[PDB]
């Protein structure tokens, strides 16, 4: 029934890279969408989807000491209702 990603964290960072880490259900979960940008910008980083089979995974392209909003998309549905999940963000300096 836990149809909510939890456990949100970080691992580890690198000098050039970042490794998050967070929660995929147990249901028939299609895909994921991971964005991130800075906080107050007129031009997100990136984001990309992933058949949410990993509940890991690691990024690049970022830079050290500054404000980091990652929102993830978890989107699961089923044969024809969207069903819009709820989509969560968070705030964390990196």
């Amino acid at each position: 029934v836990s149809d909510v990603p939890r456990d949100l964290e970080v691992v580890a960072a690198t000098p050039t890279s970042l490794l998050i880490s967070w929660d995929a259900p147990a249901v028939t979960v299609r895909y994921y969408r991971i964005t991130y940008g800075e906080t107050g910008g007129n031009s997100p980083v990136q984001e990309f989807t992933v058949p949410g089979s990993k509940s890991t995974a690691t990024i690049s392209g970022l830079k050290p000491g500054v404000d980091y909003t990652i929102t993830v998309y978890a989107v699961t549905g089923r044969g024809d209702s969207p069903a819009s999940s709820k989509p969560i963000s968070i705030n964390y300096r990196t």
